[PDB]
């Protein structure tokens, strides 16, 4: 039946800009992985060493490549990281390696 997305999305950045934010781009999984139509994303992050759960924000898929989010209101002076995947219709595929940032003021 109608199922998720089959591959990651691709290209991950993430880049420390400033005042506990950090800034997420990304681009979207091979087409030929999409299993459909690419709705949007679920950004993930967390302390890369906190044994915690990703925490998740779901963003709607722009006509802009490559997406884009800000993630602010983060802690002083800690390391995280940050994984991205895409959802279609029926859910969410898999989600890219995690790629690591400084919160840095």
């Amino acid at each position: 039946g109608a199922s998720a997305p089959i591959g990651a999305p691709t290209d991950v950045n993430v880049e420390p800009i400033g005042s506990r934010t950090l800034k997420v781009t990304w681009r979207p999984p091979l087409v030929d992985h999409w299993n459909g139509i690419i709705k949007g994303y679920y950004v993930g992050h967390k302390e890369s060493d906190s044994s915690q759960q990703y925490r998740y924000q779901r963003v709607e898929r722009s006509g802009i490549n490559p997406e884009t989010l800000l993630i602010a209101g983060l802690q002083k002076a800690k390391v995280y990281n940050v994984v991205v995947k895409a959802f279609n219709t029926a859910g969410s595929g898999p989600e890219s390696h995690p790629v690591e940032a400084y919160s840095l003021e």
